[PDB]
């Protein structure tokens, strides 16, 4: 397909950013269209890491245009940080990153608002990644937040700025008995930049349009996960956007119609940052092993993943939530050695019944047990097969009762960070 979406089908984290980077190699433009800062990925070509969290994954390759469209929430600094970073280091951010003007801007008072919110939250908090995520989108959906095409009237954007400042900090002092976010700073630090963020203006769902027409390959890339989805997650342990497929037409301005393949990204195990429910969970020996193994911490706050085995019964929810097409296994290495693998296939209920669907809100995950299905491990070292003639036959058992459980295939199989430790079975662009 020539609009090709690829997503988290768990909790993010499940190598997003990687894969987007190797795909984009045949694609004219990279889209990111929700989240924020919150996101952090790591990709490693030849061995040279690059940890991304607000720009697309395809920042790397000069032939593609990145775009973070109006569903993202923007901050300035965290913009700024990144840009520069990649600058000394050769990549001019600068002439292939456009943005959208109603990207909703995430300024220092919302971080304040995050976190003493956070800290009101006492024991039930979110676990939060601190960047202001959930007060951006809300002053977004109540109309009174700033977005990018604000900046365009220096004058009436800094009025915008005060009364607005200055309604967050009445419930930052009064209510939550915290410190006051200074306006004047604010403001300073917001122009210091006001025309690097300008220049980058594109009307970004309009130029989908003209890419459609022309028959251009697109990527759009997702960020966090998506039992984080807002309206479709573990409620409230979630994420303040739409993480799921649908968010890609509302945060890009490209028509629902014209999403030709979504592939999913899927870890062999799963991880969850920040608190809620997880079924699968282990709290073992071989949950330490996973995470040290795959070395799962959090590339955005560096808090240590929570681990566990695949859910085929959540993955399932995520299968028919985003019209998967196909899925991207990732981290297949990192079971390298187990004695034995396990699959969720159901779950029982606290009530007696065993159902094969999740649950939606947190609450009523409460006393779900996960019943699993156990199948061989495999000794040999598949870290870096670029082939399935080097993947053993417990690996590929394992791979195709996935495709079975789930009824999605396999188009790709990564085997270790790297760019090219990846087996291509299926390539979206031209699948
Ligand atoms: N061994 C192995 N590692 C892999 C693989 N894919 C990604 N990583 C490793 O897993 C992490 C991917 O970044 P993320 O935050 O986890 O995912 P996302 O983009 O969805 O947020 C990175 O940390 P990292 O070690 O530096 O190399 C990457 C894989 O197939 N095998
Ligand atoms: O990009 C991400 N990767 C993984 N987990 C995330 C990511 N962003 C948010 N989360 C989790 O989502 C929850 C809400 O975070 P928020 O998006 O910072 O408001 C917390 O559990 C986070 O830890
Ligand atoms: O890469 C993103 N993380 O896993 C989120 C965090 O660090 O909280
Ligand atoms: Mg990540």
């Amino acid at each position: 397909g020539n609009n090709v979406v690829v997503l988290g089908t768990q909790w993010g984290d499940e190598g997003k950013g990687k894969i987007v980077d190797l795909l984009t190699e045949r694609a004219k433009y990279v889209v990111r269209y929700q989240g924020g800062h919150n996101a952090g990925h790591t990709l490693v070509i030849n061995g040279e890491k690059t940890v991304l969290h607000l720009i697309p994954s395809g920042i790397l390759r000069e032939n593609v245009t990145s775009i973070i469209g109006n569903g993202v929430v923007l901050s300035p600094a965290a913009l700024m940080k990144e840009m520069k970073e990649l600058e000394d280091r050769g990549i001019p951010v600068r002439e292939r990153l456009l943005l959208s003007e109603a990207c909703p801007l995430i300024l220092d008072y919302h971080v304040a608002l995050d976190n003493a919110r956070e800290k009101a939250r006492g024991a039930k908090a979110i676990g939060t990644t601190g960047r202001g995520i959930g007060p951006a989108y809300e002053d977004k959906v109540a109309r009174r937040g700033l977005r990018v095409g604000d900046l365009f009237d220096k004058e009436t954007f800094a009025e915008k700025l005060k009364e607005v400042m200055e309604y967050h900090n009445f419930q930052l002092v009064n209510y939550y008995k915290a410190e006051a976010v200074d306006y004047q700073k604010v403001l300073d630090d917001t122009m210091a930049v006001a025309d690097i963020l300008t220049s980058m203006v594109v009307d970004v769902s309009d130029l989908l349009d003209q890419a459609r027409q022309r028959g251009d390959f697109v990527m759009f890339e997702g960020a966090q996960g998506t039992l984080l989805d807002i309206d479709h997650g573990t409620y409230p342990y979630v994420t303040s956007s739409n993480t799921t497929a649908g968010g890609v037409a509302t945060g890009s301005g490209l028509g629902p119609r014209y999403v030709d393949y979504v592939l999913g990204i899927l870890k062999a195990y799963s991880t969850r940052v920040g608190a809620g429910p997880f079924p699968t969970e282990l709290f073992d020996e071989t949950g330490e092993f996973l995470c040290k193994q795959g070395n799962e911490f959090g590339a955005t706050t560096g808090r240590r993943r929570r681990t566990g085995w695949l859910d085929t019964v959540a993955v399932r929810r995520a299968v028919q939530l985003n019209s998967l097409s196909g899925f991207c296994l990732t981290k297949l290495d990192v079971l390298d050695g187990l004695k034995e693998v396990k699959l969720c296939v159901a779950y029982r209920m606290p009530d007696g019944r065993e159902v094969t669907t999740t649950p939606l809100a947190a609450d009523d995950w409460k006393g779900v047990e996960p019943i699993y299905e156990t199948m061989p491990g495999w000794s040999e070292s598949t870290f870096g097969v670029k082939d399935r003639s080097g993947l053993p036959q417990a690996a590929l058992n394992y791979i195709k009762r996935i495709e079975e459980l789930t009824g999605v295939p396999i188009d790709i199989i990564s085997t270790g960070p790297d760019r090219t430790e990846t087996m291509i079975l299926r390539d979206p662009f031209d699948a």
